[PDB]
């Protein structure tokens, strides 16, 4: 089994499993039902914007979802993740559809990773940063439904050619380069994320979001991960 | 008077002004009497490293301080510099000796801050970096014995030609660019400093300390500031 | 009198000063007559970038200017700017109109120099970006007509209400803190500036242009520098 | 066969294939016999710098390197590496002995890439920075004898216990994340790569030499490439 730790934007409340009623953003320790949750008014069409943001100083993970001239939605978690993931991982972005579809555009995506020692008192760093994608980008890993280079942008799940979203799909994006995310010999281990994305559905309905996620670097789209799983976890659990 | 927050490497127990028994680390919130404090086991002679980090998400100044091979002393304290600081800063050094003396000096600083902006959505940043001083560094305003040059270091205190820190003294060295350290249109306001310093004192009784502050821009050395008031105060209210 | 090191992006043919027949980018070392020019095909109303890019491996100053889907023009010059500009500077923008006007809008701007040193080998290091401009931008030192603000823009020259670019107009923008620009004691010295630009004009003879420099830290807009002297020179030598 | 392009630090003079009589540093496009070189007076047991910088705008490839208190060696080639390269590479570091040898000890390496496109008007970047080395470090490719976590360092060429290079010896380590180094569609590409390294011998011959490369992606240690080669070349054509 995959350890995992995520943010999940969450479009489509699965009220059985743990989600509210509405919409929402949530941090995801080892499993699908969020330690914490907040309200999110994502909006249909709109290109958003994700800022994720932990130091081993605050052991605290943030999350700030925005749109233009709109309020925010944040969500915070205590976690020492140093208890929870190895200290090699690798990064990426998921998407799933169900019964009901959107399309999981991603237009930029950036992060940055941070070790500063003890031993020596010297750094040791990763930052990419993609604001194009294109037809064949060798620094990522593309699992299950996910491609590149229409329009510059990364497809998380399956979009027909006239740019119709599909269901029952699962998709992930990871940053080639396996990341050294904490460190026993750290005085402090950060790291940032940010990512924007266009979700449009063209029911009144979409599903079933979009998730930043940190994984085990051999991880992979755990078997009927489309729907409300988000191609993170095997079950609900 | 002038407007502060700071982070005190304080070496001298001043018990008649709220310090700790003990030299320790600080956050000052407008006042020399610590918001909070950690035991600090201060190095007579050895280089030390100083990291300070906020975030407007968890809203928390943390400072870290650390030798190699040794303990962290860590300090947090939960506070919105948005209803404490004005929109428009210095950053900058401070430090101070009294009846007892130390060296006060400064091998390398740097800082960030950086503005990531709602309804807007495009990020402000400013960074710099020293790690070596120029006899005339025309980018630090250096307050009273504050000097540059000497083995490319910055000594905030007096010192003899023959190694010899004098009581009595009082320095500070801030950034000459104006911060936007807050901006009520950003979704997420952060900042980082680090700084190397090397105490040294020939006695067994080391005083008073280094501190890191944010000031309004017209900030300057407070009468009467020597000793444990560390240049940064009028008085020990 | 004023030590100018400029790029030129220059919409006026004033032909009896040197300029060729044909909008042109040019490097200018203390000089309005450009050591070198190129042709450029200033598109009257869009948003233009500027990329100028100086190394001491090198020495050789190159500006890139481009739009989108068009071919870029791009300048360069050997030069030692050890030899020409002092040790300490301060960069800006400056623009100016004549008998002819045009917006000199500012809509981004940003600038990195590093030290890397010798004998100390240790780099010194500033950075500022600006994706908005606002109504007080401490950390700017405005001269002349220049303003802040609208639209969170850096307006160079004159505008008014109504959107209309005014003649005899001449601005400039200054980052507050003096720049580290070369020191003897580096084995590598560089710095980079992007900044985009809107240059609107009613006519089909838009005036007079923008400029990216390098100055003396004390520097101010010279007497009679409105129109082809683009705020930076006192006379055509 | 592999796409080579390398800085190459060359201790040991084979001028049977084109060396001069002393060690120097050089530029190897495609074949170990530099386009150009530089005298260098490397200094053995000491602790050297070596920055490399390219830019699409130039198209100049320059290398500098430096001891602490001495002049530094610096070379520069007028290459379009658009013309020589894959779009897509790795950057690595190489080093070899022969009959006679030397450590080829890496202490800290660094690599920043930059895409800035005409398409958007928009930034791809790849920066990583190791200033320690683990026992395990999953974003290195170590090919032939290269080791790491041995003091936090990277030994590219064996070493016994005691600390004594071996001859007829190869080994290079590799950035495991591809890297996109040149694209059509950019107004300027640009890379710079730092790193530190110990060359000690007991010998007063040291040899092979250290090799800054960028290679095609699946890019492998040339068969018999120990010696003069580097491990860069199959042979000295
Ligand atoms: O009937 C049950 N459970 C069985 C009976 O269990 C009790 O009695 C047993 C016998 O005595 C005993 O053994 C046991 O312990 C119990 O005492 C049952 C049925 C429904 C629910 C339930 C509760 C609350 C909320 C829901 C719910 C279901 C479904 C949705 C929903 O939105 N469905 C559409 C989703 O379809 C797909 O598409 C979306 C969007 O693409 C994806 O997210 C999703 O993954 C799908 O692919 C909402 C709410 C049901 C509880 C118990
Ligand atoms: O004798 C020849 N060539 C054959 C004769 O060729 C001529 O005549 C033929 C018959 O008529 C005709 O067919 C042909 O066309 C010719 O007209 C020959 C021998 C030597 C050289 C030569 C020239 C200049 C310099 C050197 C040289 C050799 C070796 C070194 C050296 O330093 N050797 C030690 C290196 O050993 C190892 O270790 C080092 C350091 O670790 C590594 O770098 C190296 O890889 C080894 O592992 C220096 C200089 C020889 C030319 C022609
Ligand atoms: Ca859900
Ligand atoms: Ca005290
Ligand atoms: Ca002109
Ligand atoms: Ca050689
Ligand atoms: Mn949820
Ligand atoms: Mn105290
Ligand atoms: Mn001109
Ligand atoms: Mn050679």
């Amino acid at each position: 089994a995959d350890t995992i730790v995520a943010v999940e934007l969450d479009t489509y409340p699965n009220t059985d499993i743990g989600d509210p009623s509405y919409p929402h953003i949530g941090i995801d320790i080892k499993s699908v039902r969020s330690k914490k949750t907040a309200k999110w008014n994502m909006q249909n069409g709109k290109v958003g914007t994700a800022h994720i943001i932990y130091n081993s100083v605050d052991k605290r993970l943030s999350a700030v979802v925005s749109y233009p001239n709109a309020d925010s939605a944040t969500v915070s978690y205590d976690v020492d993740l140093d208890n929870v993931l190895p200290e090699w991982v690798r990064v990426g972005l998921s998407a799933s559809t169900g019964l009901y579809k959107e399309t999981n555009t991603i237009l930029s995506w950036s992060f940055t990773s941070k070790l500063k020692s003890n031993s020596t008192h010297e750094t040791n760093a990763l930052h990419f940063m993609f604001n194009q994608f294109s037809k064949d980008q060798k620094d990522l890993i593309l699992q299950g439904d996910a491609t590149t280079g229409t329009d510059g942008n990364l497809e998380l799940t399956r979009v027909s050619s006239n740019g119709s979203p599909q269901g029952s799909s699962v998709g992930r994006a990871l940053f080639y380069a396996p990341v050294h995310i904490w460190e026993s010999s750290a005085v402090v281990a950060s790291f940032e994320a940010t990512f924007t994305f266009l979700i449009k559905s063209p029911d009144s309905h979409p599903a079933d979001g979009i998730a930043f996620f940190i994984s085990n670097i051999d991880s992979s789209i755990p078997s009927g991960s489309t729907g409300r799983l988000l191609g993170l976890f095997p079950d609900a659990n």
